[PDB]
């Protein structure tokens, strides 16, 4: 009646696939950020004359090496079936299993993996256009790919179907939280026995006028018209975050499956945590602190063992105090000891592809034992005394990270990643 | 390592559906075989092969759903239809379980786990409109709320100091079981002694039903009384409906310590992929085969145990068919043995709310060892051989212990299935 125990098995990644503002391919990206590069630039095209903000993070696109070419992963007929972030995911999806070296052949490897992909929200455009073509062209007008198009779960349908994976196939929708929630899930289906190996992620494409109109009237984007400071996570002139798009995934695995067919291991999932502010759609980021907390409880490590956090602040005056408090309050003397960074100032805030681009650098900054800066920081208030990786990257017990994601709605989520 | 698997229970449930408002009123029709399936209205609807629909009667009736008994008028203004729904199913839910937590304990202690398979179209067209017509200025800043799927699960979380995990799925039609399933495994594993779990949506429009209609997902039947028919020979495509379901998850000991009513025990969930086609099921029924074998092995239950199915069947041809040949498939000699029902022509599909309203359903037969009929289903092919409780409900009385299932397989290929038990 109290309940009956069950073997809860090890999860290890191994594998890491990014389609971000930085460039596409894992170790190319890893690269330019840890080199202090952004992908943040000027909005470009008429259509933005109608709105405050005037810079973006988009995916460079083109057939040179670190951009990206649709065409590489799906042919010119799938183009008009899927949406923008099915694409960026596909083809994220399969840098990710090349990177692991996992391509399932066998009935039972295939039903061995799964895929958890979210999305934070659907295209606007496309539901947008479609609505404009039928009440001027007709019902006989509208795309028979409409609703596939337009659904939340189609890029972990579209990343199944294409890679014949056949186990738990799963799609959260929570905002900013989306891709840190996909994997945390993907690590509990993985460890519960549901699956050996699971394609996890996120992805988003929400760089149009209507999105960012209804963004900065929603939240606080930056009307800072210069793209080299826009973004300044931490910083005293910190006015709004950057919107970026995106896809990333990761390739979560079983341990002994892992090492009984020699994968590459970059870091082990230790703990997951969870939490609702029930607040507002916290200047102390109670939130926040529960989130990590639970995620610490999970992994059965005591605060003084983390000594990475990647943070969520977003460049925002609110965000960025609130979770500079949370982690003052749960780590006390010992958040002296830690080292926080933001990557947004490289990638800007990429919603629901966000908690899953920033597992993947807090998973390669517990492989490479090196931390990855804050840009843009040249100064801080005085209530911003950490160590924030400020510029430039840093060298770095065991090395246990953390790595906050907090969405719009007051859904947090924390993922525990450490070394092996 | 091994690890405490805690067992988790129903303790109440809120019911927004076609059928109307409130669990057992609900219930009492869904059991007296009534449907709220009707002919749709308006020149609007021109030129649309669909002409059927499944709305929730609203009103100030017994029965009815009336939005200001739930939220204020003007917190009407910056949410959608589909979260209104489920803030009016939750209320019901706790109300159902007697859980309101108001301790920091208590509040940190119960999470939210609501999904929706799809935002309401309306908004984002009308607003584009706006935009593009009166400006920057006059766009609403609660158009990226009304557009978020999580919105739901966060109005719920905010309007009851729920603090615990905060989670929400958009999987299609899978959506609903997803929320229970995920919120079932929160609970085992330690993460909140209670969560509110479920799914809403709430998108009949005409460009909603123009889109599935193009997707040649919809009946194209006129007569509402005969368009769902799940089962039957003449099936020609599913009704969608519209509504919310939540159900409050807890903790065993933590239910019987504060002496709640409890309706059933959730035994396991089962999770697959057909990775075949996009929108069109698996012929060979091979994904729901596997989902409900995984819900089965997660549960510790051998397929002769089990006695009753609620089959996502949404009176599709390829979708029924095949989901029959996995019954037939797993469970082999027994499938004779055991009852399988669908509640669609009752109810309609409601997407996003359609694995939470079954499991509802499922969890009342559970409770009251009776069960729900399918409608409209006066004969049947060959390869339907089995009891699918045509047209009047039947007891199942049993000495052992009653178990059933609960199929929910959406576009995407994305399958799911809970195991749910009496206690
Ligand atoms: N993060
Ligand atoms: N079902």
């Amino acid at each position: 009646i109290e309940g009956r125990s069950r073997l809860h098995r090890r999860v290890v990644i191994t594998g890491i696939g990014l389609v971000t503002p930085l460039g596409v391919g894992t170790h190319l990206v890893w690269d330019r950020l840890i080199g202090g590069e952004s992908g943040i630039v000027s909005l470009v095209g008429e259509e933005y004359k109608s709105i405050p903000c005037s810079v973006a993070a988009y995916v460079p696109r083109g057939s040179d090496e670190g951009q990206f070419n649709e065409q590489n992963f799906v042919s010119k007929s799938d183009i008009k079936s899927m949406s923008s972030p099915t694409i960026m995911a596909i083809g994220a999806a399969e840098l990710a299993m090349k990177d692991s070296g996992w391509h399932p052949q066998s009935e039972a490897d295939q039903v061995a993996t799964g895929v958890a992909i979210g999305m934070g929200m659907i295209p606007l455009e496309v539901v947008s256009e479609t609505a404009l073509n039928f009440q001027t062209k007709g019902y006989n007008k509208v795309s028979p790919f409409f609703v596939p198009k337009i659904l939340v779960n189609m890029a972990a349908g579209q990343v199944s179907i294409r890679y014949k994976l056949k186990g738990p196939n799963h799609a959260v929708s929570t905002a900013c939280t989306t891709g840190a929630h996909a994997v945390g899930d993907s690590f509990r289906f993985i460890a519960h026995g549901d699956a050996d190996v699971m394609v996890a992620g996120g992805t988003d494409s929400c760089i149009s006028p209507l999105s960012l109109a209804g963004f900065s009237r929603a939240r606080a984007l930056s009307t800072n018209s210069d793209p080299k400071l826009a973004c300044r996570p931490f910083h005293p002139k910190r006015d709004g975050f950057v919107m970026g798009e995106g896809a990333a995934v990761l390739v979560l695995e079983e341990y002994e499956h892992a090492v009984q067919r020699r994968a590459r291991i970059y870091a082990e999932v230790l703990g997951y945590g969870l939490s609702g502010d029930a607040g507002h759609i916290d200047p102390e980021g109670e939130g926040a602190l529960r989130c990590m907390a639970a995620a610490l409880k999970d992994a059965g490590v005591q605060p003084e063992e983390i000594s990475y956090i990647n943070a969520h602040a977003t460049s925002t005056p609110l965000g960025d105090a609130a979770e500079n408090k949370a982690i003052k309050h749960l780590f006390k003397d010992h958040a002296y000891a830690l080292a926080v960074s933001s990557t947004k100032g490289a990638t800007g805030h990429l919603l629901g592809a966000a908690g899953a681009v920033e597992a993947a650098f807090t998973t390669l900054a517990c492989y490479y034992q090196k931390l990855p800066p804050t840009l843009n920081l040249d100064c801080s208030e005085p209530e911003f005394d950490l160590n924030y990786v400020p510029l430039k990257a840093q060298e770095w017990k065991r090395f246990i990270g953390l790595t906050n994601s907090f969405g719009f709605g007051g859904t947090n989520a924390t993922l525990c990643i450490a070394g092996l």
